[PDB]
């Protein structure tokens, strides 16, 4: 499902700036947030992320 | 964070049948719903579990 960055470190029980330090690290985020609009991610395909990397 | 069944297959994007069969290979449920009172699992130990899968 879409989320934001807050819900996103929220289900994945991490601060922010480990989810933006995986965004480095080539974590997709469907939709990069410009400009009064924030970032929304796909959870499915943040937990494929998080899968793969071991 | 906590979130029922429906709310855990949102996230993952796959069916609730799904979960249930994840919670027969393993997948722990912090909270087992039984009668009324539906089942909580915890978001960050259904990550660690799925990736640990592969």
């Amino acid at each position: 499902m879409k989320v934001n960055k807050k819900r996103l470190a929220e289900i994945f029980n991490v601060d922010p700036r480990t989810i933006e330090r995986w965004q480095s690290q080539g974590l997709p985020c469907a939709s990069k947030g410009s400009k009064g609009i924030e970032s929304v991610f796909d959870t499915a395909m943040a937990i494929q992320w998080y899968a793969q990397r071991e």
